[PDB]
DNA sequence: TAAATGACATAGGGAAACTGAAAGGGAAAGTGAAAGTGGGAAATTCCTCTGAATAGA
DNA sequence: ATCTATTCAGAGGAATTTCCCACTTTCACTTTCCCTTTCAGTTTCCCTATGTCATTT
């Protein structure tokens, strides 16, 4: 069936599995996504986890049959919310030392 | 005593008892027809709801029995349409983001 | 007039030879290959989507002049077309090469 | 309003010789000087990141009517889009220079 | 007023990751023209049954 | 010498058969929706690499 991103996004936001992947706003229509820049030490595939969740989930990835490609997983996983209409990038929160990441938001 | 599709056609139109499905004219020459493309997120079962009436209608998909199969049934309402003479699509707005539809006409 | 069919109309061309780049791979005419640079690189041009445009004037999808020219969906109409058919297959995809960027088709059976 | 490529751009600012010390060595333009300098020294202005300053104001990435201009910034820029260049590599490192500080890539290609 | 030794403040710099805009791709869905179909209607053989015309008793 | 016992035309539906007519399905691509990839550059990250000030001999 393939899932599609938004609703898929969504769902991963209210059961809130991944960790620095939530709803920041009580109304729910602001989210945060972590986003620790690829060449940072301290930056592990934990920290890629909705890209590679993404990707496990459309049959990209396979744990096993391909190797693991961070890049790539991101660089898939922002394409695809870009040319989502009703939905912007709000604050660029990703080169920030402690906590680095992104705000999304719906609009209409 | 299975039904002919423009006298029960028609019959829809009148009742106007399908949302979308509705004339335009207070004539009544020019009728509009719901038109969502199957692959749209948001398209919902009853955005065929007059191709799944008409599938019903004659007998060739009773719910429980068969799996629902959406393209056909508009694939046989639009085939159904374009033999008969005195009728003719007039407007295709069915790429449309909101409301989707086709307009028919009665040529006199 | 009639409408061609893709898979005659390829083997024509393949045969006639008149666009650069599309050519028989063998003998047995049996492998081809066709031009597939990619829309976004530099020395790309209309002329990198010469039988996609062939095929879009071919079945009336494209008249110079009246109608504007689409060249991705060009391509997109050309390559969905062949994919669906039986009997012929992809073979290679060399597509993202640099100086000389093509797909390879072959033809098969059942 | 079309985005200039960077080759192109560069060899027609080295043909039109509007910087000071851009012009082309060879005449057959296989070799150019770039008024690399340096940044924590004294004199250095917008006089001596020309080129930077140049491709920075080409991309819009900073235009002299708004963008506050950062020197340091445009000849990381410039830097990192000249090494991925196959058939571009760079001779020497005249940067290493007083009075006369550049660099001299080459057009080579394989 | 000095060659040297240190002392910070950024400017390079090489890789590899990031990115926006737009072209590519998959594959499910759509299409008009063309050809196929089912089921009810019209038509073309089958079946008793009638029954007067023909045999046994 | 009637008195039944049969029997081959013509009836009046059955029993299929062949036709027709609306839709249905194929045919052979085309298009759409939703993302993916490519392009050709930008931008980090993480270290060095120097170029002005500030103490050693």
């Amino acid at each position: 069936p393939k899932p599609r991103i938004l609703p898929w996004l969504v769902s991963q936001l209210d059961l809130g599995q991944l960790e620095g992947v939530a709803w920041v706003n009580k109304s729910r229509t602001r989210f945060r996504i972590p986003w620790k820049h690829g060449l940072r030490q301290d930056a592990q595939q934990e920290d890629f986890g909705i890209f590679q969740a993404w990707a496990e989930a459309t049959g990209a990835y396979v744990p096993g049959r391909d190797k693991p490609d961070l890049p790539t997983w991101k660089r898939n996983f922002r394409s695809a919310l870009n040319r989502k209409e009703g939905l912007r990038l709000a604050e660029d929160r990703s080169k920030d030392p402690h906590d680095p990441h992104k705000i999304y938001e719906f609009v209409n």
